[PDB]
C-alpha cells in the first residue's frame, strides 16, 4: 500500500512473525525507516530459547540489557505479499514488548520512502 | 525523490535548518518514520537560548535531560522543495547532537511510505 505519514498516528502494519521457536503469531508492528534492524517482542519466543547479549544505542541512551539478539532466523509474512521476509538475525525486546519493522525487512519488501 | 531502504545505509538528507536564533545551517538528517517529532542538534543554537525541559521515550530509555523543546518555530528547507517546512516546535538533542527528520516534517512535504 501507500502509507501516509502523520505525527499523530504511528505508521503500523499487521505482520505474522515466525521465530521458529514456537507457533507464528500475527502482531502489530511500527514501520520504521530509522531502525537498522527489526525488533520482536520476547513473548513470541519459547521460554527456554538461547538468545545473545547485545548493546543498543537509541534516543534514551545506550542499553546493555533491554534487547537480545536471536539465535535462529525469523520469518515475517506481510498481509499483501506471499513471500516470507527472512531475517538472519534481529532484536528481541525483553521488556517493553516493542514490535518494529526496520530497514532489513523493508528492503526485502522493496519498501521505499517517497517525497514528491 | 524515491528513497530506497537498506539496513546497511541510513536514509539521510541535507536540510537547511533555521532555528531563528542565528543564521540557517546545513545538517545531515536521518529520515525516520518511527519518530513522532523532529530532532535537531543543540549545536545549531548559541549558548543562551531559552529551551523547555521535556521527557522523551526512545529505545535507549525514557530521558528527562537529553532533549529540550524549542520555544520558537523551526524552519526547514529540503533540497527539492522551495517552500519551507515550519515546525511549531521540535526536539533539541543536547547530548549527542543528532539530526532526525520525523513525521511532523514528513507530513508537511507529503512524504509517504510505499510497500509494493
Ligand atoms: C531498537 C532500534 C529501533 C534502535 N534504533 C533506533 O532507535 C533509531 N531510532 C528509531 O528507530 C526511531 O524511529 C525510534 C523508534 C522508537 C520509538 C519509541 C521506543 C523505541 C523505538 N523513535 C524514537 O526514538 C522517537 N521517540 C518517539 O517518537 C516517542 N514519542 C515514542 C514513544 C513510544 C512509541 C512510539 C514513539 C524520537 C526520540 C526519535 C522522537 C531513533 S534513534 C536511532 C538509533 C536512529
Amino acid at each position: 500500500p501507500v502509507i501516509p505519514l502523520d505525527p499523530a498516528r504511528r505508521p503500523v502494519i499487521k505482520a505474522q512473525v515466525d521465530t521458529q521457536t514456537s507457533h507464528p503469531k500475527t502482531i502489530e508492528a511500527l514501520l520504521d525507516t530509522g531502525a537498522d534492524m527489526t525488533v520482536i517482542p520476547i513473548a513470541l519466543f519459547s521460554s527456554n530459547t538461547p538468545l545473545k547479549n547485545t548493546s543498543v544505542l537509541g534516543a534514551g541512551g545506550q542499553t546493555q540489557d533491554h534487547f537480545k539478539l536471536t539465535s535462529l532466523p525469523v520469518l515475517i509474512r506481510l498481509p499483501f505479499r506471499t513471500t516470507p521476509i527472512v531475517l538472519t538475525s534481529c532484536l528481541v525486546d525483553t521488556k517493553n514488548n516493542w514490535a518494529i519493522i526496520g530497514r532489513d525487512a523493508l528492503q526485502q519488501c522493496q519498501g521505499v520512502l517517497y517525497l514528491p
